């Protein structure tokens, strides 16, 4: 062919939505924004949305309708288009790495939320007793810690169950039975079947638990608290990387996914409006959606410093422990319960299908493999490295911070310079305009070429001085089992590259 094309607008549209809103609108953002404070987390948000997720995602989209243009879909071969330098080419790596790596524990999380809605469906969910919190909470913490095996003893190790297990492995046949169809055959019609469903899931639950009322409050409670203004932490560095990194992540942006997916969007069509429908359609299912679901729950049981409390407790707690275990107070809260589960699901399955095309589009456009072989090599390389996640307390961790954390930030930074410094501001403007419905005000020029830049470096620096020295010097040393595997896989990405350089050059040599 040349490349495959979406179909039509609406499913690109919905793709690159179902591509962002997942797992990080409904588990992330809540725990993110009670941690900090609710409401003084959603300043720093909002502005990190205008000043970096926004232009971000124009840039992404931008660069990948570029590169699809010439047929490639991936950073190590974009990267080299707008610059000619075989550094860009290893940094283009990243665009491989960070996405490869997320789907190694993504999936994973995936899979728990099948399981769960399984269990849930057909009612073999712990029993809580009868209003003490504990006697409440500890059958769910039960519950899920026997799911993925949690430690009970010292050693760091990890024994899912068996349950969980084959449950990961149909998830990633899942997967597969998407993309083995390709992108408008494959991720754009189940887009088109899937986010319908999701919104409409994600509404019932909204209605259902703003019905929510006890002793300790009400779900109105909960909005509160998180739509309520605190200026006085504006000030607070952590409050800024968290803000930040979950606006990243959110939106899928620096994990190469949004660049891909923008890879086979017709070199005419416009990427403004769609880049910007579907930056907001994914506010509107985090904020909207995915802010008044878990937090209002949490509150109206509990109140807001416990809720708090439960958020900063950390591990999956208020999505896998403490919202089940609220719904088992209602009447057919199984039910509502398999409905969260399945809402997870096709949440995260709709965005892990978006991380795994990049290996897929890089394998088929640089290596030319057929689409059957790229997605079966990918399944088993995400598949494999999954072990790790599954096995070795706090790989997921560990994954989650270097490429899903730090490396979007720096991955962000680096295509942003790449493509508005080094390629050209006026080159790059011009290249994101074209075709567009709309035009970008002009004031994000300025954005763009100055302020998400230095504010990205800023943020990047204080990461490195403040916070990475104690991540690198207070950890159990089995994060370097974690580390060394995931360099290892930059490694070997590296060489496939190399060798895609190869190919090429003996191919323009047979092109002679
Ligand atoms: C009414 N049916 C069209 C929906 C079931 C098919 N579907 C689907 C839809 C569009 C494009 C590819 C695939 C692949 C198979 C698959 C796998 C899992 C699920 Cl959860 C849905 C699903
Ligand atoms: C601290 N870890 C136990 C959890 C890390 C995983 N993670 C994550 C990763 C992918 C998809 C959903 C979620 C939900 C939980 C959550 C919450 C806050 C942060 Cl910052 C990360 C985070
Ligand atoms: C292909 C690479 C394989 C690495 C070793 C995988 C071992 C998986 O082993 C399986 O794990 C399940 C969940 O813990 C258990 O329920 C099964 O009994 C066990 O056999
Ligand atoms: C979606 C269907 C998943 C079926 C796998 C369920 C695994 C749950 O449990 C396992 O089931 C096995 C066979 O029933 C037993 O031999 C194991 O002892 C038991 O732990
Ligand atoms: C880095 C990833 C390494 C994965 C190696 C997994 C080896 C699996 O090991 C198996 O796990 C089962 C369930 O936990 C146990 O029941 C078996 O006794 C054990 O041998
Ligand atoms: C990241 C690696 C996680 C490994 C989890 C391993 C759980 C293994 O289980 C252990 O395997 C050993 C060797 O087979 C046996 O000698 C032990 O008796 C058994 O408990
Ligand atoms: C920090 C980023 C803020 C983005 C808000 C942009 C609001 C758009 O602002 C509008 O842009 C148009 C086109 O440039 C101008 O013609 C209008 O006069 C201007 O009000
Ligand atoms: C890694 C990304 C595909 C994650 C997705 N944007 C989410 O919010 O879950
Ligand atoms: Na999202
Ligand atoms: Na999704």
């Amino acid at each position: 062919v040349k490349r495959e094309h979406w179909a039509t607008r609406l499913g690109l549209i919905l793709a690159m939505a179902g591509n962002a809103v997942g797992l990080g609108n409904f588990l992330r953002f809540p725990v993110q924004a009670a941690e900090n404070g609710g409401g003084a987390f959603m300043i720093p948000y909002i502005i990190a949305f205008l000043l970096v997720g926004i232009p971000l995602m124009w840039i992404e989209w931008a660069m990948g309708r570029y590169g699809g243009a010439q047929g490639h879909g991936t950073t190590p071969a974009i990267f080299y288009l707008l610059w000619r330098n075989r550094f860009a080419k290893i940094l283009g790596v990243f665009g491989l790495w960070i996405p490869l790596v997320v789907a190694i524990y993504y999936v994973y999380i995936e899979s728990w939320t099948l399981g769960f809605a399984i269990k849930f469906l057909v009612g073999l969910v712990p029993e809580p007793p009868p209003t003490d919190p504990d006697s409440i909470l500890r059958p769910f913490k039960e519950f899920l810690y026997s799911y993925i095996g949690v430690p009970k003893g010292d050693e760091p190790i990890l024994k899912p169950s068996l349950f969980a297990y084959i449950v990961f492995l149909i998830t990633m046949f899942i997967n597969v039975s998407i993309l083995i169809r390709g992108i408008s055959k494959g991720i754009e019609r189940f887009a088109k079947i899937a986010m319908p469903t999701l919104f409409i899931l994600a509404v019932f639950l909204v209605i259902r638990v703003f019905l929510l009322e006890t002793p300790n409050g009400t779900a109105a409670d909960g909005l509160n608290f998180l739509w309520t203004p605190d200026f006085e932490k504006l000030k607070d560095p952590g409050v800024w990387i968290a803000a930040v990194g979950q606006i990243f992540f959110t939106l899928s942006l620096g994990f190469g996914a949004i660049i891909t997916y923008a890879s086979y969007v017709r070199k005419d069509q416009d990427i403004v409006l769609s880049g910007l429908t579907a930056a907001t359609l994914n506010e509107k299912a985090e904020v909207i959606l995915g802010g008044s679901i878990s937090i209002p729950a949490a509150v109206a049981f509990f109140g807001v410093a416990n809720a708090v409390a439960i958020a900063k407790a950390g591990a999956f707690n208020l999505g896998f422990i403490t919202l089940p275990a609220i719904f088992s107070q209602t009447a057919g809260g199984t039910f509502l319960g398999f409905l969260w589960f399945f809402l997870l699901f096709f949440a995260g399955l709709t965005s892990s299908i978006a991380i795994m095309q990049p290996m897929i589009a890089f394998l088929e456009d640089e290596l030319k493999l057929s689409r059957k072989h790229a997605v079966l090599w990918t399944a088993a390389i995400v598949f494999f490295s999954a072990h790790l996640v599954m096995f070795l307390n706090k790989s997921l961790d560990e994954m989650d911070f270097w490429a899903g954390t730090i490396g979007v930030v720096f991955f962000g930074l680096t295509e942003l310079i790449i493509f508005f410094w080094i390629f050209g501001a006026d080159k790059a403007w011009e290249e994101i305009n074209r075709g567009g419905i709309i035009k970008v005000p002009r004031i994000y020029y300025y954005v763009m070429r100055y302020i998400t830049p230095a504010f990205l470096a800023v943020l990047l620096v204080v990461w490195a001085r403040e916070y990475i020295p104690k991540i690198m010097e207070e950890t159990h040393w089995t994060v370097w089992i974690t580390r060394f595997y995931i360099i290892g896989l930059f490694l070997f990405l590296t060489f496939l590259v190399f060798l895609a350089e190869r190919r090429r050059n003996h191919e323009s040599a047979g092109t002679l």
